[PDB]
């Protein structure tokens, strides 16, 4: 019987992306080959099976640095990070295979399936 | 030209509420009279002008405990906290004045205006 604010969740994510752009309360750096990305652990846990599994582990929950597999493409990672914080996925012919492989590794099924839909359309 | 995932933001907030229910990566306790509430600073900053102003201050950004004004009703706070994490506002005749006063103090205009709409309807 509660009142539903349909734009609230979208506004919260917007605000979390603004804090990320200002490096406010970021608590991890993700290292992908020669590139570094700062983020909020909670948002990464909320959007990725890989990060959920890492940071739920009491052994790894306080890490300040995560080194991803050196095979991961930093641009594919960056696209996925931006998607976690915006709900927008920048999929194109030139990036679809890297994005799909990165989303498999991060354990992000809806993106992987969208990549399979993009492949069906091209 | 990016693909839009319309349920992503709602799913991220759901996941943040689940982490809050498990006390995973909570980093503050909010003290309201004889009651305590654990939360994520980022989510509080994203939803409240008062918490944004507190935690953006480099003086207060690392506090682990915030004591709210002792005049604030813990039940009104609890309703607002649950709203931050769910997009659902439990407004009723018996709680509207406390919720409205608490939302003014937390600096949450859309809730305050919804309380004014609820007042117009009753
Ligand atoms: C919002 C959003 C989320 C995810 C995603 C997040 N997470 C981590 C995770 O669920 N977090 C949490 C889960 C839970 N509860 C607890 C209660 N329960 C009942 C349900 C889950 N409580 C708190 C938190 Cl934080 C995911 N984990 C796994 N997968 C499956 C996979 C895969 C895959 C693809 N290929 N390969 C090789 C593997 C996910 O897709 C996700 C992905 C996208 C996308 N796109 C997206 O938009
Ligand atoms: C999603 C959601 C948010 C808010 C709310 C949040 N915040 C804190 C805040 O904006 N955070 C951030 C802001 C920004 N940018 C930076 C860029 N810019 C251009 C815009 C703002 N970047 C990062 C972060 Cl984290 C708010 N601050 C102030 N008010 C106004 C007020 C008031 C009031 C009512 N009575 N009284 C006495 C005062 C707010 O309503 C909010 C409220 C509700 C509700 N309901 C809600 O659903």
């Amino acid at each position: 019987s509660q009142i539903q604010f349909t734009r609230h969740a979208s506004d919260v994510l917007l605000n979390l992306n603004r804090l990320r752009s200002r490096d406010i309360l970021t608590d991890v750096v993700i290292v992908v080959s020669r590139e570094q990305f700062r983020a909020h652990k909670t948002v990464l846990m909320a959007c990725s099976g890989l990060f959920y599994s890492i940071f739920t582990d009491q052994l790894k929950r306080n890490l300040s640095v995560i080194n991803l597999d050196p095979e991961i493409n930093p641009e594919g990672f960056n696209i996925l990070l931006d998607f976690m914080y915006t709900s927008r996925l920048n999929l194109r012919e030139g990036n679809i295979m890297a994005v799909m492989a990165t989303a498999m590794y991060l354990q992000m099924e809806h993106v992987v399936d969208t990549c399979r839909k993009f492949i069906k359309a091209s």
